[PDB]
Order: structure tokens, then sequence, then C-alpha cells
């Protein structure tokens, strides 16, 4: 194994003898691609004028109108597909064909990964199949029928309790003995080593760009840049570029779920602990046994942390608050009224978490960037239900 | 009146005496505007930060395999609101503030340019109003919900017919007597003068764009460009800058709807009778009075079209086409296999007529763009349903 698979005491390989070797194997092409300016030619080519990078960088002077605070959006809503997932999805689309595999398999919970993949594979042309749980399938017919038009193949997995975790598993089962030909595009910065390393590294692009804005902007780097995290690709991401400039805050939010102290949430980070989980050593919401995780935002809905999130955390390099399904909703509900910009649930803990910071300090001076990882399209729906339910129609 | 309201026999201004004075007073202040490089500063910074300019410009590699037709796509549908609208709508929108308006009043069909609306007033800060006609409001819940969140007030129209047409006419009376303080943002290249020419001049830039990117592209024009044609705005913003390109296509897509020759379609351009219609003279679909149109998609749905296209079209300087409604979904599904991209149905009939060029004469050498005027995520449904009643789920 060429690079180191941990991050402090968290990340690794805690998978099968049957992997090990699909999974060396994918971190030397990897390297040996990280290297070649050939490939990293054809990855910006893919990037910049398929994606449409470099993605805007907006000041939402409205948001912080009578405060000190200058807040800038990170636009990885505008990019090709809605979100900052596909910024990776392409990376490893092209890794794959690099190794001349023929095909991808994924698995998607909401189908947000799900529809990527499905989209750089008909780009690259590689056949992709989707695992996907039984109950999130019936929960996501627009996304199945995303998948199904961009010619993507979805299994829905009835096993287990048919959902995420489930359609995780099988997808592994699946690469275990096809990676020969299939290329296993994980939808995260998590998991066995080298995915952690692939997916930051494909996503680092976005940290890369607001720096540059920034200065050309501003003139100075931002106080902090504030990212949600699931399995933290989007904010590993953004983070990447700012970790050497030390005097740059660097908060990760976590779903703060019905209350931090409710069990019902997914800030395993701060209220969870270690141990292996998806292949990788991290922190997680454990029972005893793994246990179960929540969110109005289906993206943010994850159950553990990357390995670099844990590791920054833990040497406290970054800070990870958390963000109640209110809050983001009330974020939410800020950014469509005053910007004219629907937030997607996922992004609006960041947004939440923001704005929280301007109005409890308006004069406090401060520049701020949240990384606005996707649009909001895909959520009105949920919103419409809650304010619904809610009685607020 | 400053500038000429007609564009060969076609165009005008034919409206009520009370409307004289509020269509001189937005020439005047639109052309102040135009000449008012601190405008002009104003506006790039928007449509630059705020909605992505400049849009990308994507070579169809896949789907020109096997032929000599090289496919590019000026991706609209990566602007931020996922179409060309929002473009004109950030024009008017500072047009109306520095006439020192408050207010917006705007009418849509099935929300797009509602939408559009809701979100450049937001940003702006403008109390925006939007007419509907009552069927298309209970047919759009989402856009309805959209421009609510958004903080717009959609004022359903329930005289006449209860739709576009009906929403469009009580639009006018109201600006009828408010004009003093509200700006009236027509949707498209269409209308009365100076809108035909204001959308024209706030859509220009797509044309501009794409010339600039496929001379560092192609090291040459575009033997043509290919766009659909409803009012015409989308087609004329990439038109403009090409017309004076002598040698260079201007080919205009207008809807076949259930096929050119049943009447139910929308290609008034090449198939009705010039008349005087939304207060402009253009050629129109007529009885003997007005008629009506059909499309599978609905932006595409307009029973007439702007008068710089009729002109352009008699004089013989553009071409315009006719493409159904399978032929169009056909494009939309091709495109979706083999790009990995969702085009909206609307410019699913342009992308079509390429195809149908390529298909047609593969061995033959063109260089073609097609203004991919938005992205297809607000039309799955509508494709789901019909796939499902044709009996192909
Ligand atoms: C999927 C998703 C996420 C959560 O994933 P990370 O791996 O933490 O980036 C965040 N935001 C959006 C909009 C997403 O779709
Ligand atoms: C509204 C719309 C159109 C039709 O309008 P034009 O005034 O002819 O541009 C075309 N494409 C998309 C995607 C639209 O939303």
């Amino acid at each position: 194994t060429l690079l180191n698979p941990y991050f402090g005491e968290f990340g690794g390989m805690y998978v099968p003898q049957i992997l090990m070797p699909a999974l060396r194997q994918l971190e030397e092409a990897f390297v040996s691609a990280q290297k070649d300016p050939e490939f990293q030619a054809q990855f910006n080519d893919l990037l910049k004028n398929y994606a449409g990078r470099p993605t805007a960088l907006t000041k939402c002077q409205n948001i912080t109108a009578g405060t000190n605070t200058t807040l800038y959006l990170k636009r990885e809503d505008l990019l090709h597909g809605g979100a900052h997932k596909t910024n990776q999805v392409l990376g490893q689309a092209l890794l794959a064909k690099r190794m001349g595999k023929t095909e991808i398999i994924a698995e998607t919970g909401a189908g947000q990964h799900g529809v990527a993949s499905a989209l750089a594979s008909a780009l690259l042309g590689l056949k992709c199949r989707i695992y996907m749980g039984a109950k999130d399938v019936e929960r996501q017919s627009p996304n199945v029928f995303r998948m199904r038009l961009m010619g993507a193949e979805v299994i829905p997995v009835h096993s287990g309790s048919a959902t995420l975790k489930d359609a995780c598993n099988e997808a592994l089962r699946d690469w275990s003995g096809s990676y020969e030909t299939a290329h296993y595009m994980l939808g995260t910065a998590a998991g066995p080593h080298p995915y952690p390393t692939i997916v930051r590294e494909f996503q680092r692009m976005i940290g890369e760009e607001t720096k540059a804005q920034i200065l050309e902007r501003e003139g100075r780097l931002p106080d902090a840049v504030i990212a949600c995290v699931g399995g933290g690709s989007n904010a590993i991401g953004m983070f990447a570029d700012f970790i050497n400039e030390t005097n740059v805050g660097l908060i990760g939010v976590e779903p703060g779920g019905h209350g931090i102290e409710t069990g019902e949430h997914g800030a395993p980070l701060k209220h969870g602990r270690v141990g292996i989980y998806f292949g990788m050593k991290a922190p997680m919401m454990q029972t005893e046994q793994i246990e179960e995780s929540y969110s109005i935002s289906a993206g943010l809905d994850f159950p553990s942390v990357g390995p670099q999130h844990a590791y920054l955390n833990s040497t406290g390099r970054a800070d990870y608050v958390s963000i109640t399904d209110d809050e983001a909703l009330e974020a939410f509900k800020t950014l469509c009224l005053h910007e004219g910009i629907i937030p997607a649930l996922e992004s609006s803990h960041a947004l939440a978490h923001a704005l929280k910071m301007m109005r409890e300090n308006p004069d406090k001076e401060q520049l701020l960037v949240v990384n606005l990882s996707g649009r909001g399209d895909k959520d009105i729906f949920t919103v419409h239900d809650i304010l619904k339910a809610r009685g607020e129609i």
C-alpha cells in the first residue's frame, strides 16, 4: 500500500481479504493518475466544459444587512446535476476508464449519489448499476426514473432493512467479485482507504476556487469556511486548501435532527464513539452495535463521519457544530426569501450555522463563506409537507 | 419614441392609450441604461456572481459518434434557476430599480417565468406579484410554491379561460394603472415595443459567449446555431451576435405539436397569418379570431412569435423549422442516455432538429451549436406520464 490508510487513529481498511487487491489496485491506479497531467488535463476539461466549473461565489448582502458579517456562498448548487457530488463522480468515472474498467457499481440512499453516478457513467460511457434499498426505491420515484433515463440499472435491495446500509453492503459484495471489470464509485469521503483520500482529492477544487475568488474579491482569506458534514465529502473538498491557512476557520455542521439530545440526529462526531463501520474506523452512533441516524435531510442522514474529519476534529484544527431540523428549515426559507436561491436542505444546515454566528454577533466584523453544496429544488416537496403538517400551509 | 418599434412590418405598440406613457417611459429608461456603464457594470456583476455566467459550451461527442457533425450545447441549463430566463429577468429587475420602481408585475403559464421573476425580485428586493391562470395554478403546485417561498404573491386569474392568455391580460390591466411604482416584467421577446428589444438585449450575451467560446475551441464560427422558439427570447439571445456573421446558420425550431397538420401545434411563423396580438403585430394562429396552440412543452406553447423572428424569417436571414412531440421526446431521451444531461422539453425540440440534420447526413461535415435553454428536471413527471400512458413504463 503506497499511501497511509489512516488519519490519526481513524480510517483504515477493515474489509475482507478478498477486497484488499481491489482496494490496493485502485489506490495505485489513483496515484499513477494523480501524477499524470494528461489525466488532470481530461479531468479539468470535464469539470470545466461539462459540469460548468468554476462555480460562482455569491455575496449575500440582503441576508447580512444590518450586521458586520460579510457572507459568501460557494455555489455548488450551480454545478451540473445540482450538487458537489458531480465533481468526485466525474473524477472516478475517468479513473475507472483509466483502469480499463467497463462498469460502475454504486449505491444511493435518496438517489442523489445515484443520479450523479448514472450521469458520469452516461458521459464516460460505462455500464452503471446502482444498488438501492427497496424502501428508498419506493420513496424516490423521480431519481429512480432519472437514473433509468440516464441508462443506469437500479437494483432494489430487499435484504436486511431494505435501506441504505443494505444497499451499501450488497454493493460491496458485488464489487468483491467483480472488481476486475467494475469500479466501485463510493459516494463520499469515507469507507476503506483509498476512498476518503480519492474523494478529498476529487472535491478539493471547491476549496481551491474559493480561496482564489475570495482573494480577488476581498483581498483576504475568510475568518471561517462553514460546510455541512454527512460522510464529509463537500466539507473536506472545501476544507483541504485551507487546512494550511491556520488563521482560517474550519467549521463542520452535522445534523442536529430532532435535537442532539433525543437520539434522533446524526452528529456522531461530537456525540458518538469510535468503532469500525463501512470498512473504516471512525466515530459513529452505536447502541451498545451500530444505531440509527436522522435528519429532515437525507443527504446528511449518516450515522458516522469520514476519517479525516474525525481526525481534524481531534487535533482541533477544525470545529464541528450541530444545527437542527428547524434551524435548517428556517435558513432554507431565509435564503429563499432574500437571495432568490433555494438551498438544498443539506446545505441549509451550514447556512443555518452561519446565520447563527451573525445574529448572535451583529457588530462582530466577520468574513464568512458557506459551501452551498446543492440546490434545494429536490426538497420543496419535503419542506411543503412539513410546513403543511405543522399547519402553516 | 426613441427607438423604432417595428422590425419590418412586424412589432409595434398596439396597446390602449393609457399604456403609451408607461411604454415610452420604459424605453427611455432602458436607452439611458444601455448607455450607462455603471448599469452594465452591475448587470454583469449579477450575471457573473449570482447567475453563474458565463455558461459552459459542451461538446457532445457521444451523440455525434460515427458522423461528421460536431455538436456543441450552449449550457443555459446550468444558469441559476435552470434556464435562460434568469438573464433577462435580472436585467429588468435592475432596470426597474433604476427607474425607482418598487414592484414587479409578471404573468406565467407553467411558472417558469414566474419563478424567474420571483427570484430576480427577491434579489433586487422588489415586491413581486405574479398573475397566473387558475387552471395552471392547479396544475403547477411546485412552481407556485417556489414563487411563494421566494416571497412573491401569486394571483390566480379566474376570468376568461383561467389560463395564460387571461393571466397575461389581467397583468397588463394592472400595469395600466400602476406603472408609476410597478415595472411589468414581460416574460419573452414579444409584446409591445420596447419589450422585444429589451429582452433581445438582455439575452444577447448567450450568443456573444457562444461565438467567443466557439472560436477559442474550434477556431471557426459554426455552420449553424439552432434554438427553440416560443415567444423567441432564447433564440434571439443566441441569434443576435450572429445576424452579421452571414455565413452562419440561424435555425429556429417551433413546436410541431401533434403534427403541424393537425392544428394541434404552435408554429404560427411558418403556418399562420399576421394579426395583432399581445400588443404586437406578428404571425399567429387564428381561427378566422385568435386560436389555440399546443406542445408536450408548456414553454413552447405560444400561439404567436416575437416580431424580430417574423422579420428575420421574411428577409430569409434565419430559417424556421418544426419538430414534433415525439421527435422532441426522442431527443430528450437521447441526450439523457448518452451525455448524462436531462434537457428541458423545450430545448429538446432544438436538439431534436440538430439530430435530424446529422442522422440524415452522417457524412456531411458540420459544426452545430444548439442552445440548451434549460434543464429538464422539471419535465420528468410529464415524460414519465407519457411513457407510461404509451405503455412503455
Ligand atoms: C449528498 C450531499 C451532501 C452530504 O454529503 P457529504 O459527503 O457530507 O458532502 C451535502 N450536500 C448536498 C446538497 C448533497 O447532495
Ligand atoms: C420558457 C422557455 C423557453 C421558451 O421561451 P423563449 O421566449 O422562446 O426562450 C425555451 N426554453 C426553456 C427551457 C424555457 O423555460
